[PDB]
């Protein structure tokens, strides 16, 4: 239900753990909301900057590329902002402490 689905949404975003509870992330979130929609789960691939230790995520969910604008400093704490960037984007609630 979202007609236009080519290219990359992105939203400046980086995971602060310090925001959720203990041990409930983005990803799982966005999987659980894919779940409960009866969508092919979310499928995550890593981006690299070796020469600066970066890091960046594209999620695919629901045939629609998202990332953030930003790097992190490893592979899952980049999974989690892009994660973000397609709940945040989409309006969603993102699993954060009193949501």
């Amino acid at each position: 239900p979202a007609e236009d689905t080519s290219g990359v949404i992105k939203m400046a975003v980086k995971f602060d753990r310090r925001a959720y509870p203990a041990q409930i992330t983005p990803k799982m979130c966005l999987l659980e909301w894919c779940r409960r929609e009866k969508l092919a789960q979310p499928v995550y691939e890593t981006v690299q900057r070796p020469l600066d230790r970066l890091f960046s995520s594209i999620v695919t969910v629901a045939e629609q590329k998202y990332q953030s604008t930003l790097w992190d400093k490893s592979k899952k704490l980049a999974a989690q902002a892009a994660a973000i960037v397609c709940l945040r984007s989409q309006g969603l609630p993102e699993g954060r402490l009193g949501e």
